């Protein structure tokens, strides 16, 4: 049902994230298993460490790694995993890791379901605090993770994630 | 799956009512996609306010504004959104808004979840406290919200409420 | 699509337990609806009690009592109602009640999910506080429920454990 | 400075309660150190139950068992640990343990806090479950408590209490 | 101990607010007794508002309506009640009510707590979604209130803000 | 009040340390004010990082970097700021920061307020998880923050705790 549900109304500018970890959640991580649809617990964290913002993907997306993009979404308040929200992409965080190249993109919600976000319109346009803190809990979240590990690329702005959204969307399309 | 979901197992005086939004929580308003049955952020309210009770909807129902009925459940606990209670139907509240008519029904979960609301067996029986508190939001929710607004137009019986969902029931039916 | 979910990898050894009621949560009893596989509310619990661990089912399995087996999942932190856990089965706490024989079983994350529970491969190997807890837990949380009731038989080992999953999964197969 | 306030307005009509554990916390059970004033955990409960109420004491009372009267106050919402209530006795929970009497006096918030609770004056207007669930709760909560006991002797009305709050802060008093 | 606390480092530009009131707690609202300096919950009050942010006061003040200057203060994450934070006025919500004139000041966290608020110097530097709401809330959280109300008489500038320090200040000093 | 609490029962086999930051909370660092006792912010922490335990210090003691020694106390809830809980010191985390030398203890809640950690006598007595978290939260919580660093020396065992609890009390005494 949550497999059924689209990329987005007019992709890459006006798309759809299916939330699997909220902002401010324990460091459970969940992951909506593509064969049946529903939320599976992948792993218990080790690090001391929370998502800073809501974390999800965009579905009937193939990105290079293997997954559909993944984006972080910020906002007012913490969303409940399997919910849907519509954003507007605005910036990426590159990063490889041991998957290959591990781009997070980042979407804010759309200006339909709140206007606080109408401002920010490019990378830049987000806080440093915030980009600070994604970067950092990206390059550390795995710290205590045995075989796994991330080189944070760097940040990119709204054309280079909406060019990864269609890229994505295309590549596992036929047409 | 959630669209699968019976109106009742005895329409109107025992039905099922699928919760949407929790009692209680952070201002995000979701709503269930007919389309994929999945959870939809559909805004982030901006008033300082909570809904008071768990709000939801009840299946295979269509209102006179479109939508199911909306209801509105009290319990000892919030209840998570997406998970359906078993309820008995005890008042309405009315009110206009710019959709034209959209009474809210009040539900107390059936004896069966808890003994707790045997004795809420019409309107009145229901707390002054709450019920000035439901009105009260109603009211006041979408005030910051430019193109929305609501009249509340007053509190109906039980009679008034079971007959708004056998009327919806059978405009959604054929039969 | 929760009814879609598999009994495990392989099994009785690795286990997927569909979580009903997290760890520490407000008393409310939910449920899988076997038609729709919708969560449903199917108690207010009176007793100011809650459940110490995780608690869920295991799917494609009919245990003696009419439904799955039930297990209890310890985590580092409460899951989500609805989320699949990979676990390992590691003992039973055998109990009569008024279905007739309603052992819960106990099972630990699987080590893929994390490590901090490798230790634990029997019952003895559990904590003696939870197990205390459990067992109590079950002695009590129907006190002031009319027509329900409760006796603690006592705690099985792994053995036991993994003989009712498999004898539960072959009774619910045909093979 | 918790151990400057006073024992009510107008005793036994009008106490303040001091608050010690909160409504549905973590069972973890603080208490106020007569010498400091400050908030000293006691003990961690092992028993998967929580107290029903928020639980605390009338200052400058002694009461037969070496301490002050203890009192649990029923409110919309739990209230922090060390912070003081306005309230008026409604009913007694007799009980005797190895303390030899511990009477749990039940009051509810005053009326200028909230009109919520001004129907309830004496102890049969309290709901029932409530009452059953307080009576359960002290029944059972040391169950795995070593050298811990309690017999739950039965409910009394508002006089009952009040003439204990009296004999209570008499006993502390001089005069 | 709480009423020991300073007014602030350097009056009016670098203040200490006691925090009484928590940002999105549940709608008790608490107060420090000037006598004892313990927290005492004032009213549980009927409408389903929060507060936006944590609210508190400046001690060693004395406002025109006999009460210290109230403030508003925005943080990352809610503070706990009667705990001290360092902050820097930046603007003022007059409003009258039935104590005659009852202006709340606005706080950001001083730049030595965190840098997020630095760019926040004056007034129109706040989000306008916050103030919206701030004026929202104050004008109605006592609408079920029957002998309370409020005008909220408009926004002003940190240069207005910093006068009702001095002058509170002064007011409830001698020199 | 709180800066009236005592080091412990029978220092170093039984102190009381003083909570300034719970386990688990949101990235708000406390401290107890010493003039008045009052809990103040000390800063908004930038990380997406939570302190794994219960973080407080063991009041009448003066570690080599000014400050009391500061202790972390697990516990199988969260406890409130503010609060004293019983300890049993049981091993040190001895890392130096730019103060010079900031050694950590980790102490047990003594066997008198819950038995769970009673196995718990040294240091390697303690999960490797745990450890290698607390190790980790160090290392990299003030990541973000301009002007401080930390370097994780290791791990010690009670005797070496235990010493720098006597000579830290011994630092503060006369005697």
């Amino acid at each position: 049902s949550l497999l059924n549900v689209p990329a987005g109304k007019d992709l890459p500018e006006d798309i759809y994230v299916v939330i699997e970890i909220p902002a401010n959640a324990d460091p459970i991580k969940y992951e909506i298993d593509k064969e049946s649809g529903a939320l599976f617990v992948d792993r218990f964290m080790s690090t001391a460490m929370f998502y800073p913002c809501n974390y999800g993907y965009i579905n009937h997306t193939l990105s290079l790694d293997g997954d559909p993009v993944d984006v972080l979404v910020p906002t007012p308040y913490p969303l409940q995993p399997g919910s849907v929200t519509r954003c507007r992409p605005v910036g990426v965080l590159k990063m490889t890791d041991e998957a290959g190249e591990d781009a997070k993109l980042v979407a804010v919600p759309h200006s339909k379901l709140s206007k606080e976000y109408d401002h920010i319109k490019d990378v830049n346009d987000l806080p440093e605090l915030l980009k600070a803190q994604i970067a950092h809990f990206f390059e550390h979240y795995k710290d205590l993770e045995k075989g796994k590990w991330v080189k944070v690329e760097g940040w990119e702005n709204a054309e280079a994630a909406k060019a990864e959204i269609v890229a994505s969307f295309e590549r596992a399309k036929n047409k």
